[PDB]
């Protein structure tokens, strides 16, 4: 564009989701003093933003026993709210609060009708907002009659307090049609679902599903996410996370994980665990309940001294996206390559470059990458250098030659090159 945009924050970098207060930071420490003591790890992932809760006060199923005004006093006071906030932006993290209503139960919205619940919300909002959260999020909004609608009034006052706060909505949807129709009265909503999470597929398919997206949604900016909840385990099989940890930190819009997928924290890797909200494994005391059980490789303590860790290539992910240009606010290409590979360029300006080849498959395989249609200011150079690889055995900073490339089974590469030469 040759004129800068003045971004928001949450285009800066990921968002990260903590449901669960206990299950994240443990058995003693399950409340909102607690997670400031986690503050400075989540400093260390460059997140942007913490999406917290729901906290309220939810009596199953009462709407007359729900209040979104206070925070159920088993994760604190509002105090401590505050002083979490207050932490939270000290390290440039900012706080996004979940008030999805019936949380405790099993339709999110009550079954009983909508308006008094919705009025709820509303005057949630305006409370929350002068207690200083930067936004907020609702889930399960394909059970909220007349969504659409009342996600425009929610935005509306959200924006009208100020244009730096936000509201996220989740669905369970992964209908584009249905996601299309959410989106439809809704111009600066981000909203999660399911859509990439029938992706256990081809690099066509996925390329395909990016694409529609986009080109549906026009120039508006994007969330990418697997759901509007769970963990990329509870989707992709253990040799496709780096894969798409590399895509969802270099696609043109904002990242959205869930606590643990930055370690691929699986719920099912551990007997007796909620899918909901499994223990974050922080070292091997961190599951108490089988003594024993949890090895360092599958904690924050063993991955961040390894280097070759899920963590690590997370942390070096997140610090790209939150500080390359290209990455922050680039334009997207994707273009033509071999069969089981999805690859694009993301390009801003004069900025460097970054090229990402995905392999999806269990095959070896050549890149074959066929340009042609990209513009001429971001076209492939003949070498560019690799930054990194989701696998060992290649160098890094050192350039490839695009012609040759050849990719290993589920292999992710990201390479940047400058502009002109």
């Amino acid at each position: 564009g040759s004129e800068l945009p003045a971004q928001k924050w949450w285009h800066t970098g990921a968002l990260y989701r903590i449901g669960d207060l206990q299950a994240f930071q443990g058995h003693g420490a399950g409340n909102l003093a607690g997670l400031k003591g986690r503050l400075d790890y989540l400093s260390s992932l460059k997140v942007k933003g913490l999406v917290l809760g729901p906290i309220h006060k939810n009596q199953k199923d009462d709407v007359a026993q729900t209040d979104l005004l206070q925070i159920d006093p088993n994760f604190g006071s509002k105090e401590d709210f505050d002083s979490l906030l207050q932490s939270a932006k000290k390290k440039s993290i900012r706080v996004i609060l979940d008030l999805t209503p019936n949380y405790r139960g099993e339709n999110s919205w009550f079954s009983t009708q909508v308006d008094t619940v919705a009025t709820k919300v509303k005057d949630a909002l305006e409370f929350w907002l002068q207690a200083g959260v930067d936004g907020f999020q609702v889930r399960d909004i394909e059970n909220l009659k007349d969504a659409s609608s009342f996600l425009a009034e929610w935005q509306n006052i959200t924006k009208g307090f100020s244009e730096d706060r936000l509201l996220i909505a989740g669905t369970n949807s992964s209908d584009l049609q249905q996601i299309l129709s959410l989106l439809e009265s809704n111009k600066d909503l981000l909203l999660t679902s399911s859509y990439l999470s029938d992706s256990g597929s081809t690099g066509e398919h996925t390329k395909s599903l990016v694409t529609q997206y986009l080109n549906a949604t026009g120039n508006r900016w994007c969330s990418w996410s697997l759901s509007q909840a769970r963990l990329l385990t509870s989707f992709l099989p253990a040799q496709l996370l780096r894969l798409y940890q590399l895509m969802l930190f270099t696609l043109p819009g904002t990242p959205v994980f869930s606590y643990g997928d930055e370690i691929g924290l699986d719920a099912a890797a551990l007997p007796g665990q909620p899918m909901e909200a499994p223990v974050m494994l922080w070292d091997e005391s961190s599951f108490p309940d089988i003594p024993g059980a949890v090895s360092a490789n599958m904690t924050v303590k063993g991955q961040s001294e390894d280097p070759g860790s899920l963590l690590s290539l997370f942390r070096r992910l997140s610090d790209q996206r939150s500080k390359e240009r290209s990455l922050l606010h680039g334009d997207f290409h994707a273009f033509s390559a071999g069969p089981g590979l999805f690859s694009y360029i993301r390009h801003w300006d004069q900025n460097e470059r970054f090229l990402v080849v995905l392999n999806f498959g269990d095959v070896g395989l050549s890149a074959g990458l066929q340009a042609s249609d990209l513009p001429a200011s971001a076209s492939l150079p003949a070498k560019a250098d690799l930054l990194l690889s989701t696998q060992p055995g290649r160098e890094e900073g050192s350039p490839l030659e695009l012609e040759r490339l050849k990719l290993e089974p589920h292999e992710g590469l990201l390479l940047r090159f400058p502009y002109a030469a």
